[PDB]
């Protein structure tokens, strides 16, 4: 999309409501598969509420978007390699945006809540560039993301369940090499609407559940290869204070001389599962994470489903 110029970033919708766009100072890329950074301080220090997230990207040029909050972006720079980090602190992703996959809004009524005390004080803008050929004319650009803000407050808060591994180690040439992760859910009730997964290049598939009485429900499975966009649920699942959450990511070794551990770059993996939910304001809370897999065992009755990769 157009750059901005004199108009700035900021539009008031309403006395309560404005919209902030978050957009790339101008970049011109050098390489293939550049990542670039940036962040915006909230122009507010109120509590405000994210109700809904337009992508302005040029069609031909960018391979994905993700929008972060969080207290220490990486950098106080104009912008950066994200290679460097997006933030120093937990970066809590609120936006995914995909090409060949467009994302799916946010329910009327469900709004990410950020500033005041205790929520995100900066957004953080990941752009990764595929092909650099447009570039020909070593133009400036600008793409990213519009958000629709509030100081109204949303009777449903939306927040992330973030499960990922610590501990894989994936064997050179090894077939395969399952990842678990498990939690038993503590909180008040949530409502899961939307998933991404994210693996690197040896990720095969990526499959989350609830187990309740000892049964799998399944929240999401996707090829972690496919766009990495936060998916619909289908039929929507609540987590309930006793079920237990289970992810598995399956990996193989084929292809790879040495072997693979969990870390940040393309020569490492990760097993990422980000669960989109929602809870009532009252119970509600922004951000909960499963680094362990508490229940092994547990993993014995998983359905077959979770380790044969989609048609
Ligand atoms: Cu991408
Ligand atoms: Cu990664
Ligand atoms: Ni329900």
């Amino acid at each position: 999309n157009e750059c901005l110029g004199t108009i700035g970033p900021v539009t008031p919708l309403d006395a309560s409501d404005f919209a902030l766009d978050i957009r790339m100072p101008g970049v011109t890329p050098k390489e293939s598969d550049t990542y670039f950074c940036m962040s915006m301080r909230l122009p507010v220090d109120e509590e405000a509420f994210v109700i809904d997230f337009k992508p302005r990207a040029s069609m031909d040029t960018v391979h994905h978007m993700l929008l972060f909050g969080c207290n220490m972006p990486s950098s106080t720079g104009s912008y950066w390699f994200c290679d460097e980090g997006t933030c120093t602190d937990k970066a809590n992703i609120l936006y995914a945006w995909a090409r060949n996959a467009p994302p799916t809004r946010l329910p009327k009524g469900v709004g990410f809540r950020v500033g005041g005390e205790t929520g995100s004080k900066y957004f953080v803008l990941q752009v990764h560039y595929g092909d650099i050929s447009a570039f020909r004319d070593n133009h400036k650009d600008c793409s990213g993301v519009s958000v629709h803000l509030t100081r109204v407050p949303q009777p449903l808060i939306a927040g992330m369940y973030l499960m990922m591994s610590v501990d894989t180690v994936i064997p050179p040439g090894e077939k395969v090499v399952n990842a678990d992760i498990s939690c038993q859910y503590k909180m008040y009730p949530m409502h899961v609407f939307a998933y991404r997964v994210h693996t690197h290049h040896l990720g095969k598939v990526v499959s989350g559940y609830r187990v309740r009485n000892g049964q799998w429900t399944l929240i999401g499975r996707q090829n972690p290869q496919l766009p990495q966009a936060f998916y619909p649920v289908e039929h929507p699942v609540d987590v309930t204070f006793g079920d237990i959450l289970a992810a598995r990511c399956v990996f193989t070794g084929e292809g790879r001389t040495e072997a693979t551990h969990i870390g940040g770059t393309s020569s490492d993996e990760m097993c990422n599962l980000y669960i989109m939910y929602y809870m009532e304001a009252k119970y509600a809370l922004s951000f909960m994470t499963c680094t362990k897999n508490v229940a092994p065992d547990m993993f014995r009755t998983i359905p077959a489903e979770a380790n044969i990769p989609i048609p």
